[PDB]
C-alpha cells in the first residue's frame, strides 16, 4: 500500500554526532549505519519512505530527549534549539515530513507556550514527550503531568488541536536494577520493557486528565504498551473496585479509550496483536508507525503491506486515519514513487 | 446498548395463521408462541424491542414468503398484498418500525415497479428476498438474479439507492429430494440456509452484477453465510488462477466486501465469530440483526448488549451503520 | 520448521494424458507445469519436500479419481489398479511417502475389503475419498456414507484404526447443472468444494456415522469447509431447536469436533482463519497440509514456517499431530 | 465445568489491616483455609485448589534469619491446616531466597515432608541494610537452587510484589488508584522472566517450569516484540541464549487466568501461548469464585482446551490424583 504515514520516528541533533553513534553500538549491530540514519533528515531517510511506500513521517527528538534534563533553564533551551533545529531541516518537503514538538515538561505554562509557538509558526502536528520529566538537584525525582497545575497545558493541547505523544523513557532506578537490566540484554529501545508509559497513561485516565479536557488526544505506541491486553483487568479495577471506594472518573476505559487515545503499531509487526487490537481498540483508533531508525522500514511496510485483512480497516491504519487526525495536505501522496 | 437496529426481522400473513402454525412445528419448540409472535406487529413486538434496547426494527416477510409461489400472477398478487397490508400496520410506529419491500422476482421489470412503487408510497428502506424464486410448472426451476436479464432490476435498485437483503430460502423439489432430505437437519440455519445464499451472492460477484450495478449494497444475515471463513481462499483463487483463466469481474472479492455487500449478526450470536470479521469484513460493514423470531430478543440482545469490545465499534454495528445506510433519523430510546 | 507433513497430497496416473491436463487447465496458470507435477512421484516432489522443510507427505489419488466413475466394475478397477501402482511409486521412500487408499464407494463391503486390502499389505495410512460417489447408468445418481448400510464399512475402518480423508468433488449431473453451470467460476475451491464436504460430513454426525462408530476419525481440508465458522450457529440450532425436534446424534457438534473431526490448512494459508480455529477447533485436531499441486510447496511452508505463534502448538499442526493420528515412525526430521 | 484446579489462591497467617470494598468479606476469606474456602469449591465447580502465601510476604523482610524463619513458620502452618483435606487442597512452599542453597533446602523439607506442589515467590527478595536491595535469582549462584527445584521436579510460581519505593512515585500511584493488588500495575515480574531466559537458567536447567500470572503478565502482548529482539536485534549483537523465547514459553513457562477472566484475551493467548500452557486460576480471595468460574465455565471455545485449561493441564504438571 502507497502513500503509509508513520508517526514515532525518531531523529538526533548533528552536534550530538558522537554521543549518538556511541549509543547506537549498545542498542543494534550496525551503529554506523543507524547514526547516520537517526542524524539524517533529508535523503535516507526520504529514500527508504520511497522505497517502502510510505509517503509521509512526523519527526520526534530520540528518547530520552528533553526528559532526561533536570536543570530546567537548560531543558527549555535545548527543546528551543531542537524545535527550530527540526523546523528548519524539514521546511522543503511538507508532503513528506511533520515534526512534533520537543518540549520541557518542567513548567505547565513554559510548556504550552513553546506548543504553541511551534505548533503557530511551524505548523507542528503534537507533541512527543518522553513520559516523566526528570527534575530535582541531580535528576532523581520526575514531573507527572496529571496534577491540577497541568491543566493549563492541556488546555492548551486541546485549543491548538493537536495530539499529545507519550513515548516511552529509559526508567531511572536502582543501581542495581539498571546493572541488572544492562547485563540481562534487556534495556533499551526499541523494546522499552521497562516503560513506565502504560502506568502513566493510567494515571491521565484516573486523575480525570480526560474528564477536564475531554477533546485531549494521546498517542501510545506498542500497540498501547500492553494496555489493550489488560482492558479487562483495568475494566474490572475501575468498576468494581477503585470506583467503589472514590475513584471519579466520569467515563470507563473503553470509553476513554474511544474518544481520547491512540495506539501505533510501533516496533510491532504482529499480525496477529494487531487483529487483537481490532476488537479490543478498533482499526478507527490505530495508527500506523514504524519506529524508525530503531526499527527499518523493511520490517514495518513489508508487514503491513502484507496484512491479509478487510480494505477499508487497512487503508485507516495505513494512512486514512493519521492524514485526517494530523490534518495532512491534500495531494501529499503525489510526491513518492 | 440502547438504540440497537435490527433487520432481518420476520412477520407473516395473519390469514395463513393455520399453515403459518404447521411449519413452526419444524422450527421452533413451541409453534404456537411462533406463530402468535411472528403475526404481531405492535404489541409483543415492539414490547420485546422496549426491553432488550433495541430501537427500531426493519420489518420483512417470512422466508420462503413470495420466493415459494411458482405462479407468477399468484407470487406478484401476494407480494402486492404483503407490502400494502405491512405499510399499513407499521403506520403508527415510524420511530420504531420499517419495512422492506416483499417481491415476487419472476419477472426482472415487474419486480423493479413494485419496489419503486412501494418504496416511494410507503418509504420502505430496501428489498429482502429469499433466495431464488420458484418457478416452472411445479415450482422446481430456480431464478437467480445475476444474470444479464436482471440489469434493467439492479439498475432501479440503485436508482432508489436502497439495499437489497439476500435471504436464505428453504431447499425444494429435486435438489431438496438428491442432497437435504436424506438429512434434513441439516436443512435451514445448520447449513442449507448459507449454502443457498453465498451460492447466489457469489454468483453476483462472480457474474459481474457489482461490476454493472456499482452502487448496489446487497446485505447478507448471519455472519456472511460462511463466505468471511474462506476469504483469504476464495481471494486466492479468484486473483491467482481464476482471473488469468478467465474471470472477469472487476474487483477482488475483497474489495466487493468494502463497497457493496453487508453482513449482519442475525442468529450468529458468537463473539469469536465476530471478532473473526472484524479482520475479515470490517466493523463498518456490520450491522446487528436478531431473526425474531426464530430467535428470541433476550439470546440476540443479551449476547449483544455484553460484547466486550472497544466502544466504537460496538456503537457501529449496533445503530449507527445501519443508521447511515437506511437513513435512519436521530432516535435515542427509553 | 523441519519435519513437516502434510496429507493432502495428490498424484495421478500418468496413463491418464487427457484427465490430467484437463483438470489442470482449470486449476493453474500453467497447466503444463501442474500435470507434471501431479503425475511426478519422486523427483519434483521430493526436492520441494527437502527445500521447504517437509520431512512426510501422505499421497491421495486426484479428484475426482474414483468418485467420478459411475460404472461400479470400471471403479473398483481403477482404485485397485491407483492403488497397486502408488504402493511401487513410493516404495524407495518410504521415510518421506506414504499413500491414502484410493476406493470405490459404490459398495460398502467391496470398499472395505479394498480399504483392509491395502492397508494390511501396503502399510497405507486411511482413505480419501473425493465426496459422493458418482453412481447411476447415466452418473446422475451420488451415494453418501452416512446411512447405516455403510456401517460395515466403518467398521472396518475403525478396526484398522486408520483416518478418513473426506476431500470435495466437482458437482455433477443435474445439481451441477441447476446451481453451478451458470456461475461456473465458483466450482471447486471458491465455494462448491466445502459446499459438499460440509454437507456430506454434517450428514456423518446428523444421521449418527460418529455415534455407531466412535473412534472414527474423518479428516476436512481447506480448515473445515466452512464449518467451524458456523460452530456457534450450528451449536446453537442443533441443541436447542433440532435436538428437542427429533434430532438424535447424542453428542454436541463441538464433542464431534473433539472426538472424530480433524480440520487441515490445505490451501487456506490464513493466518486470520487459523487464529479463529484455534478457538473454535483447537490446535490438537489441526493439521498442517499444502494441498499439492494445486497449491504450490512455496506458498503452503513460507506462510507455515512464518506463524508467530506459540511453539508447541505450531509443532503439534505442523508434524506431531499427524505422527500420532497415523502411527508415522521416526521418519525424515522427525 | 466440574473439577477445576485453581492454584494462585492466597492465604495469611491469623496472626497478622482494611483494603478493599466490603473488606470484611476479604480479612475472613484469607485466613480461611478449611471453611469458606471449601464451601466455594463445592458451590462453583472447584476441585482442587494450591494455596500460597500472600504477597509480598517472605520476599518482604529483608532479614535473613527473619525471613528464614517466617517462611518455616508458613510452611510448617499451612500444611496442618490443609491436612484434613488433601484431596481438595495443596499447598506452595513459601521461601526466604536470601541464600539459594537455604532456599533449596527449605524447598526440599518441605515437598518432601509435607508434599508441597512447587514453591511461590513474590519477585525478587528485599535484601541489605534497611532493604534497599533485592536479590535476583538468575546468576549462577542460583544453579544450585535451580536443580533443586528440577530434581523434586515441581514447577515455580513467580508472582508479583509491591515495586521499588521512590517517595514521590508511591505516592502519585497512591493517590491515583493505580497502586496495589489485585492489578500490581507496576509488576515487575515480567522482566525478571525475562531475565531468566536472557541470563541463561533455561539453558542450565531445561526442565524446569516456572508459572507466570494474570494470563502471563502481558508477554504474550508483547511476543512479537520480544521475539524479535531476540532474533533480530539482541542475539545478533552478541546475546548468547539458545533458543527462542517462544521456545522457552513452550518448555519451561506457563501461563494462568488468575485475576483475568476475558473471553477475547484468553484466545488470544491460545495463539501466543497455545491451550498446552494454560492453567485456570482465581487469585482468590483478591478474586472471587464466582467471577472466576461463572466465566470459566461458560467458555464457548473448543472443548479439549477447555477441560486442559480448568484442570487436564493442572492434572499433570502438579501430578494429581
Ligand atoms: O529506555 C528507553 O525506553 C529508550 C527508548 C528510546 O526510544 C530511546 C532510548 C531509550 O533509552
Ligand atoms: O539506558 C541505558 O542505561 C542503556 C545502557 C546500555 O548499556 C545499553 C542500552 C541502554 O538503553
Ligand atoms: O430459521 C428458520 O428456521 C427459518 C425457517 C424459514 O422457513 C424461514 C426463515 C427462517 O429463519
Ligand atoms: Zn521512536
Ligand atoms: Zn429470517
Amino acid at each position: 500500500m502507497l502513500g503509509k504515514v508513520a508517526l514515532e520516528e525518531a531523529f538526533a541533533l548533528p552536534r550530538h554526532k558522537e554521543r549518538t553513534r556511541w549509543w547506537a553500538g549498545l542498542f543494534a549491530i550496525d551503529p554506523d549505519k543507524h547514526a547516520a540514519e537517526i542524524n539524517d533528515i533529508t535523503e535516507q531517510r526520504i529514500k527508504y519512505m520511497n522505497e517502502h511506500g510510505v509517503g509521509y513521517t512526523i519527526l520526534s527528538y530520540t528518547a530520552p530527549g528533553v526528559q532526561d534534563v533536570w536543570d530546567p533553564k537548560e531543558a527549555q533551551a535545548l527543546a528551543v534549539e531542537v524545535n527550530d533545529y527540526i523546523a528548519d531541516a524539514i521546511k522543503a518537503h511538507p508532503d513528506r515530513l511533520g515534526a512534533f514538538a520537543t518540549l520541557s515538561m518542567h513548567d505547565p505554562k513554559e510548556a504550552a507556550e513553546e506548543l504553541r509557538r511551534v505548533v503557530t509558526k511551524y505548523g507542528f502536528k503534537g507533541a512527543l514527550v518522553n513520559d516523566t520529566q526528570r527534575a530535582g538537584a541531580d535528576g532523581d525525582d520526575m514531573i507527572f503531568y496529571d496534577g491540577p497545575e497541568w491543566d493549563v497545558f492541556w488546555s492548551t493541547v486541546t485549543d491548538l488541536d493537536v495530539p499529545f505523544y507519550l513515548h516511552p523513557r529509559n526508567p531511572t532506578g536502582s543501581i542495581h536494577e539498571k546493572l541488572w537490566a544492562k547485563r540481562s540484554w534487556l534495556i533499551g529501545p526499541p523494546l522499552s520493557f521497562a516503560q513506565g508509559v502504560s502506568l502513566h497513561a493510567l494515571g491521565m485516565v484516573t486523575n480525570g486528565v480526560f474528564d477536564r479536557h475531554p477533546k485531549l488526544q494521546i498517542v501510545l505506541g506498542h500497540l498501547g504498551e500492553h494496555i489493550p491486553f489488560d482492558m479487562w483487568r483495568i475494566n474490572h479495577w475501575f468498576e468494581d473496585i477503585k470506583k467503589p471506594l472514590g475513584l471519579s472518573c466520569k467515563l470507563t476505559i473503553r470509553e476513554y479509550f474511544a474518544r481520547n487515545l491512540w495506539i501505533t503499531t510501533s516496533g510491532h509487526f504482529s499480525t496477529s496483536t494487531l487483529q487483537f487490537c481490532l476488537g479490543e481498540v478498533g482499526a478507527d483508533r490505530i495508527l500506523f508507525s514504524i519506529d524508525y531508525p530503531f526499527e527499518n522500514f523493511s520490517d514495518a511496510c513489508t508487514w503491513y503491506d502484507g496484512l491479509a485483512i478487510n480494505d477499508v480497516d487497512k487503508r485507516k491504519i495505513g494512512k486514512d486515519n493519521a492524514k485526517k487526525l494530523f490534518k495532512l495536505p491534500q495531494f501529499y501522496q503525489s510526491e513518492d514513487h
